[PDB]
């Protein structure tokens, strides 16, 4: 997989982002995850990470997996990382999206992230607590 250039438009909600990639606006939706509606539990305070997270970076970069690049939404469904930090990853090492969405053909990080879910779970942190 490969890291290519995107910029910030706006936040949307803790799974769902507005970028620039290859010079047009496309709401991007983060592989292998899940977060909680903004009007769910815990669903405003991974909105924040995310927007936190993608607004204070210098980079933002998009990683497309090897399958489908985008869903029926016309969402693109990428791997996004802020400065180097993969934002799916830390979302589920934080405890504030599971897991979830994980189809065959895109799902090169799932162990990862599995691994990152099974640390905050046993640190019972936020959706675990
Ligand atoms: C994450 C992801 C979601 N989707 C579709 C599945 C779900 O369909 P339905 O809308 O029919 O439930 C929807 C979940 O996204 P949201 O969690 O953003 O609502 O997005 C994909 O098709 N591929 C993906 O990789
Ligand atoms: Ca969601």
């Amino acid at each position: 997989l490969h890291k290519e250039p995107a910029t910030l438009i706006k936040a949307i909600d803790g799974d769902t982002s507005k970028l620039m990639y290859k010079g047009q606006p496309m709401t991007f939706r983060l592989l292998l995850v899940d977060t909680p509606e903004f009007n769910e539990k815990y669903g405003p305070e991974a909105s924040a990470f995310t927007k936190k997270m993608a607004e204070n970076a210098k980079k933002i970069e998009v990683e497309f997996d090897k399958g489908q690049r985008t869903d029926k939404y016309g969402r693109g469904l990428a791997y996004i990382y802020a400065d180097g930090k993969m934002v799916n990853e830390a979302l589920v090492r934080q405890g504030l999206a599971k897991v979830a969405y994980v189809y065959k053909g895109n799902n090169t990080h799932e162990q990862l992230l599995r691994k990152a879910e099974a640390q905050a779970k046993k640190e019972k942190l936020n959706i675990w607590s």
